[PDB]
């Protein structure tokens, strides 16, 4: 469907917001605040994939990875995917399998020994179909 | 207690991976393997907090943290608490509590609006307790 699969870019700030707004609260944010969040977030070296719409620019899929390196495991880092969402229109076109994809490979080459995220219910048989197995428990408080 | 609360470094990091033993798969490392891990992680933005037996500088307790930002609710961060870990021995002096709740300050002070983990089924009860609920699970892929 002339879609692309790349790392984020600052063009596509605007439209990968309105894109994460099916997935939480996404109140609009001023061209340099959204770009200045994409720094931070560089900085914690996370990297965010995104499918765009090559012939508009209009984001579509966006998956986030945030690797940690550890102590453990001989020091081994992990894989931390989030922020997966998929425009509505696109769900059962296999763009969420792509992406996580994806973020495991680049997990694998940069030594990761495991990937792992935060799924609902609903959720559940797709990362379960990518191979993934419900572990843990994720605890939440709110500040 | 003759324990002291404060942010890891060098000196401690031998000790810290001894006890990080407790939690997981933890094979020896070389002080310069451990250095250049603990360069990685601050690098990547991670804070590591442990209480140390000040007299012989052992390591007791440790709780690292992830703050990351958000494009969604207008650029408010997401704390992310990982391996939280304390000495056996220090079953009774309520370590985990204090380490948890100094987290959960610095992500407060950094404009976190929630603060998140994954439990195992044994911490549970530990989190449940702090005022921490059960929210979405945790998928897991090896790779």
């Amino acid at each position: 469907v002339d879609l692309e699969l790349r790392v984020l870019e600052e063009s596509d700030l605007s439209s990968h917001l309105e894109l994460l707004g099916h997935l939480t609260e996404a109140p609009p944010l001023s061209g340099v605040e959204l770009a200045n969040i994409a720094d931070m977030r560089r900085r914690a070296g996370i990297v965010t994939k995104v499918f765009c719409h090559q012939p508009t620019g209009r984001i579509v899929g966006s998956a986030s990875l945030m690797i940690q390196p550890k102590f453990t495991r001989g020091g081994r880092a992990v894989g931390h995917i989030e922020d997966v969402v998929v425009d509505p229109s696109y769900r059962g076109a296999g763009l969420g399998k792509a992406l996580i994809m994806d973020l495991c490979e680049i997990s694998r080459s940069k030594g990761c020994y495991k990937v792992i995220l935060d799924s609902s219910e609903k959720s559940l048989p797709f990362y379960e179909k990518l191979g993934f197995r419900a572990h843990e428990r994720q605890m939440r408080l709110d500040l």
